[PDB]
């Protein structure tokens, strides 16, 4: 009765989970539209909301619940299966139900996660511009040992135009692009010198508000695969620093083409967690 989304075997997360590593006791904060904590296939440990009028454990949009399920949907006999099903999941609401948020709200979410000892921060969000405060927040989180992952953007490519959004563009953040079930680059995936790795992003089935499951497209779907991957590497090698985990993901990636379009390639967690 439990469906395994194609992205799990494509990045070889199933090979690592089989070895017995599932992200147990790794703290992952999902900075998004919140998470439907009551969903039967998700276990939210805690969180915070920096959005006015909405608690952190409700998701009036669906995006956050979907992103969270890709990272951590519970390994059981129902729903879907996450990349790191045993992770301690934290919902940090920085985007409202319409899917938008302020720089200050996001920055607060990053500081909260840094302050509260998160091991991995997933940001399936981005803007055309950044800000000094946002740059300072991600650099600090990274310098403090947190693996920071963000969706590269859904602006495709305009010739040689760099379309990578913020915060993925900052060098302390891993910019994740998207591929489909055939390992081909999705048309919407942003391109640029900053693109770092690729992960499943087209046709991703995951948990969705009001106890159900849905399919969405976006680099937003790709990002959690990498945040989940970092969690598996950390559960297997708890001694690694944020830099080492990051370097393992990019160095062992499967080459797919030019770095402007694919970065270093598709992540291979089995190889990265060696
Ligand atoms: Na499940
Ligand atoms: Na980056």
């Amino acid at each position: 009765a439990q469906t395994v989304p194609y992205g799990i075997p494509l990045i070889k997360a199933d090979k690592v989970q089989a070895q017995g590593f599932k992200g147990a006791n790794v703290k992952v904060a999902v900075l998004d539209t919140g998470i439907q904590a009551s969903h039967p296939d998700l276990n939210v440990v805690g969180g915070a909301s920096f959005v006015a009028g909405e608690a952190y454990n409700t998701d009036g949009n669906g995006h956050g619940t979907h992103v969270a399920g890709t990272v951590a949907a519970l390994d059981n006999t129902t729903g879907v299966l996450g990349v790191a099903p045993s992770v301690s999941l934290y919902a940090v609401k920085v985007l409202n139900s319409s899917g938008s948020g302020s720089y200050s709200g996001i920055v607060s979410g990053i500081e909260w996660a840094t302050t509260n000892g998160m091991d991995v921060i997933n940001m399936s969000l981005g803007g055309a511009s950044g800000s000094t405060a946002m740059k300072q927040a991600v650099d600090n989180a990274y310098a403090r040992g947190v693996v920071v992952v963000a969706a590269a953007g859904n602006s495709g490519n305009s010739g040689s135009t760099n379309t990578i959004g913020y915060p993925a563009k900052y060098d302390s953040v891993i910019a994740v692009g998207a591929v489909d079930s055939n390992s081909n680059r999705a048309s919407f995936s942003s391109v640029g010198a900053e693109l770092e790795v690729m992960a499943p992003g087209a046709g991703v089935y995951s948990t969705y508000p009001t106890n159900t499951y849905a399919t969405l497209n976006g680099t937003x779907m790709a990002s959690p695969h990498v945040a989940g991957a970092a969690a598996l590497i950390l559960s297997k090698h708890p001694n690694l620093s944020a830099s080492q985990v990051r370097n393992r993901l990019s160095s062992t990636a499967t080459y797919l083409g030019s770095s402007f379009y694919y970065g270093k390639g598709l992540i291979n967690v089995e190889a990265a967690a060696q």
